[PDB]
């Protein structure tokens, strides 16, 4: 049935404590969400939690721009989604936004068919089991973040690095000695040279200690950076902000430049991040998935994408997990790192 | 609901004439029909047009192999359709039984979800247009056949050559002249060397008229081949025989070998088609859609594929329309050579 | 001196008739103005005049992020101005603003050094030139806004292109038979494939017309597609959307894919145009230099910009002459199609 | 206001010590001062510190040629300052004068502005820190003299290698041993061959030894070589003698074949050694600032150049620190490694 | 025997008329003889006409080296003649010099031999021929004197253009009109975009009349320019400001740039001109010899290069006969176009 009204609305949410990363501290996520009303009265929702350092967005922004989404959209029948998805595409300047619109149409277009988004996207895995990130502090912190996320069962830890090379390779060294069974992610969020990037990996790889997928070493327009890291360093590496969409991925793939690609909704919509699955599969790429600041209704948007597709190695969904005091709104389950499908 | 039956049928249709194309001629369509039984009641079709030209394919084959393809996806549920995806894609020796078990699974998913499958897949567009097909004659009955198709409505005539370039250059001259303002598609059946591939194009350019797209001049395995007509002669160049699978078009786009392709349901299944959609529409590619010997159910297949997803500039989807008086089993409506989605 | 406030404010300006391009139409310019106030007393201005299409933009958004801007550079002195062009490139999702506060920057600056901006960018040129464009409309139309034009006085005319190939080709004969001495520059705003933009270059040549400049036929991201275009017909062909930023520039030249590449300041801001001057000189690329929506306060920073540099070997910067009776606020002399700098 | 005179002087500067590099050895600078005098009264003053090893240049050549760099200017504005550097361009067989020519040119228009040369670039940055450098000696003489420019409180050692692999190699890891701490620039000056350089930084690297930038370990011409050696040695590989031009620099770079340029403004101008920094903050190049034979006079530009645009990770601006008996003569502070401007 | 003197000195020679090609007009030549005296009272002679446009030289700076000349070359045996190039090829940033050293060199060994330096070079040939050059003029006067030069026995003629393409176009077709039998050579000198230089050689084909050798349209640096000119018109490319160093034609010959490469000794000097023949013969590239002022005494250099080596299809070598009625300084006979060896 057709879409007859759009609401965008402000919701804050707070950290249990600041999350430092390459260039950025926050303490706070503000983010969009989304309810789109049909005619029959079926609400579909979704959320952009926007970037200002990785797609320029400013929630201001997003908010502005009310008014332009409802007439867009409004009128048109979620079944006819890839046309909601065309002209979505337009908005390309809110690609947080995008992604929010495009979930709560097929949010809205599932109930409307009796079943739940991972199912329209194929029903491919019933569970999913996501890392939770260490972010960057002194070294002995570090450590001691790396430890907890081990101690809390999660087989996959997250690394942030790329404000000090050795500080950064003396706590991957120590944090591989805390937490032997862990699986190791770091993420550089664009801090190093090339040149820096190849030695972190050298220094870890001497200690033995492998990691699993080493993510954008280097600037977002180095895309013969990355392949350089890629070349010379023994780790898969990873585009994360050089693939935002689908034709960033094509160039990538036909520069031979990385191993993995993160896709993060908030970057891609679901529909640029759907090209990126077929892509991937059609050339030997491996996937991420990741998250920007999203709340539980957010990561609910990736949490089906990635069952729905099972594309994913690896999954990086954890921004819902550092609020401080949160309501669950998911429309699936969460028990521990592992995350799995509703009955209903 | 869960799959409890898969039902191979052989189905033979007989041709108004017989169809001659560069290297092969025939007069029957031997398909083979695909019925999948849901523990629900509900039964989903497709069928299977197979080509041992370009697949390699025997209907005899296909038919054999009726026990190894119930044992391989019985008991799935059909909402998990992206298993029996990934199952149905080992089935690449057999693509036109990948391509109708994929369909007959997503025609039963969108009878329980009370949708059409063109809905699963996107809802792009209520109406697309085919053209039909002059086969290889005599220059004199060519020109008869494409007089006949203009009388019957059709906008855009396909013209096969490849076996006769003198005669091939005369009759699209000669049919340009008496079917003025219809546009066409030259498809040569990988009949042409490049440079007598470029010498066609140019001796019809010459000429004043335009060809739409120039279909697979050069051989399967001759990329630098198409490659070398795509930038030495005016038309738009398209792979067919060429685009196989999703990693055939990641090659031919890294090569820049063309300007279409030729998406067939029988060479991909609709897995590897969804792919191909995704690849062209992140790379410039355009694409058309074409078949095999599919009879009306067969076509229904590609029907609701470039309904669904839109993302054909041309379609040539004739078979059932050379095929000599069938009772019609498509669910779309065809009115003349304009297709349109149903009520339901 | 220290900028002390930043102010924007949304100002409309009404064409004289609606401007028809690829895939938009418009009647209005909807901008905002950037006015910068420093402790000595000093106001410099730019305007920012924002564009969906190729940028993304909202002017809603730019409105929105006021205090955002404000807070950037409030307390910096516009004597340290790349330390301000650092900051504000930052705002890669809000360009058109990047553009307006850069130049406001270098307005203010300007005035405490008693001088003008052109001067602090180098002072090559007294005067420049520019065309005026023929936007889309039915080609009697096309040909009488033609003769319009050169009867203002242009010696150079745009003319835009994209929707209808056969159209195109006519209004173009059409108009170079009617403008004899005139110069021609064709602008496709992406609506052709890469064959078919092709065949109106040759279709024009074949006439015995020249174009002058032949700006992006083929969509932003098919940088290989303007590549095809550029080494199969007789015009030097420009970047326009695929050239935005400094990166983009670098990956053009890499792939030797244009011979032109039009700046706009709205698309780069002034740091992004500057490295693109660089780039452009130091690898054989011409350009020349285009606008959106401008009023004359917007025009005046191009002006500036192309007289200071004196890089361009066109100027398409018309916006303000598109525009409905303004009261004239730029700081240059427009004489005619002619601008020239002031005394002060 | 215009020029009215220009001036040519030989200055002469006797180093404290032999300055040994790869192929050369000088006890005394053979300098030009150019004096620029305007209608107004203001003086701008540049020094020419020529290289024959580099660019071809004998101090005679640059004093013969005063009458003609005086036609070529005077009567200009230097207002016009991009109508100076335009015509001084033409001096590519005389870079250094050039380079000194067109900042005499900035320095006078400084003036008239009210302002410095730094400001006019940008005024990125208020202070910069040079290295100090180790010519060739004995291994023992190499050794002291690192030592004592790190007592003296330099953060970053330049070290001179190219001569003898064996001896480079036991000089710098005895270097390393006695300067705990201190960063390390190696300059090779042309004198390895591909697989000398590639051993030299693999047998120091294989004691820990870090190296920020190794220079020109290969000949000038040799592009391919300088690749080889960053693709196959672990430390960042820098351009000097091959960066001479902006068109030298997109060669570079679209070979891949640098981490890094050493810009020096006696190889490129004012007018290159911009383009470069614009190519290079384009490309993912990082830069250092070095030097010839420069008095404070001559460094004077440099400092200005740096300061202003603060594109520099490294500079090595040291030349004025090995001169006998000298009158400083620079419009900057120095102190101790570091130089900061004038509050005037 | 051992050089004990070298001497150089200003010779000024006067045009018949002023000499305007692409960015340069000149009545007069103003070269460096240069005398090399050996110990046995043997000398030999050879002349610098130095290139300001080409080469940066002034002839004020020659003429101030003659000392560093001196003291780089006195006491060498001339037999050890490789010892002098080697020296002498540091004299990279004075070419024209650098040639009239290393042939004065060869003049006096060729003596102390008892024989000529063509003998020296291999003595290919006892027989060359020479074109005259048309400079650039009003139409009517470039066909007066293009009739002049056809009238003088010139069987090829060398047509400057550059500066207005439709009045070159219009000069070389009204040239053919009354010169028939000639061949053409067509030399831009940098004038032409990649695009207007293909359009000239378009224009002319299109009447008929073939270009022998169509000599660097496009700019210095350009190397991909004179590629796209080689690549897309029917004449053959020269290369001769992008052809000064061996290393420029090792770098032509990799790009497959150029199907000619125009020596002067004036760029190279004999040691590269002898490279640059040895690296054309193992390459399929063809040669052409050029000049630049020389009078007969230069000229020689040149003549005795040419017979020696027989390297090349063409020869511009007619300075000396623009040169206002001199005293005949050759060792070579001048005989009508044609040049011959002497008995001695
Ligand atoms: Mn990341
Ligand atoms: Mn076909
Ligand atoms: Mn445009
Ligand atoms: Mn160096
Ligand atoms: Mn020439």
């Amino acid at each position: 049935s057709r879409i007859v009204n759009v609401k965008l609305s402000l919701k804050r949410y707070e950290y249990e404590k600041p999350f430092h990363i390459t260039g950025s501290v926050s303490s706070e996520s503000r983010n969009v969400e989304v309810e789109i009303v049909l005619e029959s009265g079926v609400k579909g929702y979704g959320e952009a939690s926007p970037s200002f350092r990785v797609n320029g967005e400013r929630v201001e922004a997003l908010l502005a721009i009310e008014n332009a989404v409802r007439e867009m959209i409004t009128g048109i029948d979620v079944r006819n989604y890839a046309r909601i998805f065309e002209i979505t595409d337009r908005l390309f300047g809110f690609p947080s936004l995008k992604a929010a619109v495009q979930f709560a149409t097929l949010d809205a277009l599932s109930q409307e068919l009796g079943t739940q988004v991972c199912y329209l996207l194929g029903g491919k895995r019933d569970e999913i089991e996501t890392d939770k990130t260490v972010g960057i502090d002194t070294v002995e912190n570090r450590v001691k973040e790396a430890k907890k996320i081990f101690e809390e069962g999660f087989r996959v830890i997250k690394i942030k690095v790329g404000e000090n090379l050795k500080e950064d390779i003396e706590a991957v060294e120590e944090i591989a000695k805390v937490t032997r069974g862990a699986k190791y992610i770091v993420d550089a969020n664009m801090g190093y040279t090339q040149k820096e990037a190849v030695e972190f990996a050298r220094a870890v790889y001497q200690k033995g200690i492998d990691i699993a997928v080493y993510e954008q070493p280097v600037r977002r327009e180095d895309i013969e950076g990355l392949k350089f890291v890629r070349f010379h360093s023994p780790f898969p590496v990873a585009a994360d902000e050089s693939a935002r969409t689908k034709f960033d991925v094509m160039r990538l793939v036909k520069e031979e430049a990385v191993d993995y690609v993160n896709i993060k909704l908030m970057k891609s919509g679901i529909s640029d991040a759907l090209a990126i699955v077929e892509i991937a599969e059609s050339s030997g790429l491996k996937l991420m998935i990741g998250c920007m600041g999203e709340s539980s209704l957010g990561i609910n948007q990736s949490v089906h994408f990635a069952l729905g597709t099972g594309a994913f190695e690896f999954h990086d969904l954890d921004s819902h997990l550092m609020l401080k005091e949160e309501v669950f709104r998911g429309k699936f389950i969460q028990d521990g790192p592992r995350m799995r499908v509703k009955d209903q």
